[PDB]
């Protein structure tokens, strides 16, 4: 057991991972299953060994009994003098994007609107703001709160899957991978541009990415800042510039999860996955990069300066906090899921 | 699916019931009706979980194949050696009302009198008493023996929902729930208080509650126990201090109720609630009481030290008891309800 097996999330991610693992040379090998869920359950089973995972995702794989090996991080503001890899770890800003266009659309008013989402399970796109809107209504009933939505992992049939668009054909239709036109960070906030819904749960780095032409794709090149507007909790609309006094929680880094035993073998072969194929790797962009997709977002996020190392090797409440995982379990109390069924079953 | 849903009945035990969610994490979460019956329905489909009902609407539940889970139990009139939980419930004291300023009134002369009910088809305001206006005068012309009365629960355009005041800008007139201001025990009370009525049909408890200013309210501040009088079946009147000898008959405690496929989940989440919000609350009164209402007897009655267990798994027959029971179907032999009619089958 010297290579590392990756599950990659559907085929775009696939091809990523061929690449990576050419390149590697064996030394990290290629696993495919269509959702995340899928992947958990291929690590799990062993017919893979790691994957970064959202928040979300995370406290899954984490009931399920893997654990974090590195978390993603990117361009702080401060002390440029400590290394990448010790840079602490910052985490992102959940946020609910609308154009300023939509008038009197505010927090309080967004019972029975329109609204984009990431996939569901996702910290961003459906933990915070889910969590949020169930508690308030003291209702589990979030299946009905907004008219029609597109997250991808509900039920395909469901309202939540109404606004899922699929591929280049409109076949496998809200599916929760980067073949949903509306999948994602990016998915969910072409969907609030292109005028689909009335909100976006997406995060706030991904506004600035796809606003100011920070972006190649056509839909996002003509794209200003100010015709989108943040919905505060206190029921205020503030500009995507205030985000630090207008944003829904702060989000976990992305991290990458594996089993126990693999864990530190995992650790290093990424630490030296990354020295070779990172940013700030000798081989990028000489043959391939691992932190670059094409605005995909693929394996990794695109806005990912390395993967910083762990503080004590903490459990998955450690990571994510005990905060946000009291928001999660609460939120959890109002669905069924089988896979956190099944691993509570076989990790009594 | 964790979480238990409250059938909460109409808007003021919506905030109260939507607070508890809040509180408990949503280990506890609302639906709500206007009136009782359609909450009967709502945890008949399944779209809540369970509520507590006066004996009354239990008989309704019961033919409707929900089953009781846990009485309300009060400050004992014996020794509370026991545990309230352990602790066997009394019973409680369905009384005829009426002010001493009106002599020559007397239970053998209330015909054509006006009348205050908690609402139709309650143990206190109705079950007993027309049970017995019936029961002597050999005719099933309930809806004819009072000149007008406030009974929310009747039809509104009838002479039973005469007095009946509604709310603020006195709408939903006759709606039984506490938005209408005569409705349940309170309003059948402040109904006489007001004089809109001769006599109002409440429970022992009800009177001492709201006289000599054991009650902060404004109409019940300057109330007097002198100024009241109690018609038993003899024909005397007597003070609001001779009840034990003075009631019309013994009502069986307040109840909830749940389908059979949720009773055991539902109690231990309740038990639980009752533990960390009840009267001994670990955050009663920090956080949140589950036996104190803003208005009055919101989700349960405000004389509610805990719930209390019952025995073996009881039918709603067992719980009410046969005496009780006998005495509901005889007045329900005069008039038929839909909720009944549409349920008449699962008993048969
Ligand atoms: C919302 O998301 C956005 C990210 O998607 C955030 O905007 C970005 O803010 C970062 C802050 O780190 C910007 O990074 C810049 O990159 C430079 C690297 O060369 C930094 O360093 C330079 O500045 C000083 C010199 O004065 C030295 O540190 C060093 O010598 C160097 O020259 C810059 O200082 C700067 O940070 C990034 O460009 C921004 N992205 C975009 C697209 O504008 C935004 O903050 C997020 N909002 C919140 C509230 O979190
Ligand atoms: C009719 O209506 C009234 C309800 O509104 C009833 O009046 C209440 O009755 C009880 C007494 O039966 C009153 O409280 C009592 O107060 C005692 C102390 O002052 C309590 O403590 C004692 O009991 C136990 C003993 O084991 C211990 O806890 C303790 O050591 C102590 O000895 C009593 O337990 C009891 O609560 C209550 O204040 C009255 N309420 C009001 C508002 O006045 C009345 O009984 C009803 N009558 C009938 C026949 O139904
Ligand atoms: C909401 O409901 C849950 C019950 O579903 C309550 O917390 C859970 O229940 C008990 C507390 O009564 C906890 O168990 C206790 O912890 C120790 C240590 O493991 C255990 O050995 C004992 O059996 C003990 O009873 C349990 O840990 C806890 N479960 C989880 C997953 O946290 C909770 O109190 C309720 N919250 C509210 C706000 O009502
Ligand atoms: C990972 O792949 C690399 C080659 O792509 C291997 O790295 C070499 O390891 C040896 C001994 O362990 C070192 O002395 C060399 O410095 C490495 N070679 C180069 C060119 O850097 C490594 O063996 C592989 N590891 C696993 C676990 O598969
Ligand atoms: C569920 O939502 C409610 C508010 O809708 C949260 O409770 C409020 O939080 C404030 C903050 O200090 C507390 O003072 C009050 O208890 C609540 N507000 C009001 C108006 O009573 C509650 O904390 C949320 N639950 C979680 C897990 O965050
Ligand atoms: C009414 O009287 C009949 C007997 O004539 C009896 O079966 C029933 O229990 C009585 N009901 C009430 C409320 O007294
Ligand atoms: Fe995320
Ligand atoms: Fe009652």
């Amino acid at each position: 057991y010297t290579r590392v097996v990756w599950c990659a999330v559907g085929p775009e991610e696939q091809k990523k991972c061929q690449q990576w693992s050419q390149q590697s040379g064996q030394n990290v090998t290629c696993a495919t299953a269509s959702t995340t869920d899928d992947c958990i359950v291929l690590v799990l089973k062993g017919e893979a060994d790691a994957l970064n995972l959202d928040g979300g995702y995370i406290y899954t794989a984490g009931k399920c009994g893997l654990v974090p090996v590195l978390a993603e991080n990117r361009k702080s503001s401060k002390h440029s003098s400590l290394d990448c890899v010790l840079r602490p770890t910052e985490g992102y800003l959940a946020v609910a994007v609308v154009k300023k266009a939509n008038e009197g659309l505010t927090w309080n008013s967004l019972k029975d609107k329109k609204s984009c989402h990431t996939a569901v399970d996702r910290t961003a796109g459906w933990n915070i703001p889910m969590g949020l809107i169930v508690n308030q209504t003291g209702s589990c009933a979030f299946d009905e709160f907004f008219s029609q939505s597109c997250a991808p992992g509900a039920d395909p049939k469901s309202r939540l899957c109404a606004l899922c668009a699929g591929d280049d054909q409109g076949l496998d239709k809200c599916v929760p991978n980067s073949k949903e036109k509306y999948y994602g960070y990016t998915g969910a906030f072409r969907c609030l541009a292109e005028d689909v819904g009335d909100v976006a749960f997406v995060k706030n780095d991904t506004v600035w990415e796809n606003t100011n032409g920070e972006s190649t794709a056509d839909w996002a090149k003509n794209l200003n800042r100010e015709d989108f507007r943040l919905l505060c909790l206190d029921g205020t609309r503030k500009p995507v510039t205030e985000a630090q006094s207008c944003h829904l929680a702060v989000a976990p880094n992305h991290a990458v999860v594996s089993r126990s035993d693999r864990a530190a073998h995992v650790k290093q072969v990424l630490l030296h996955q990354q020295a070779l194929f990172g940013k700030n790797g000798k081989n990028c962009p000489d043959k391939f990069c691992l932190f670059k997709s094409e605005t995909k977002n693929l394996l990794f996020n695109d806005n990912t300066e390395c993967l910083a190392k762990l503080g004590g090797r903490p459990t998955y409440e450690e990571y994510l906090g005990t905060e946000y995982v009291t928001a999660i379990a609460n939120l959890k109390k109002c669905s069924t899921s089988p896979l956190l069924e099944a691993c509570a079953f076989l990790t009594r």
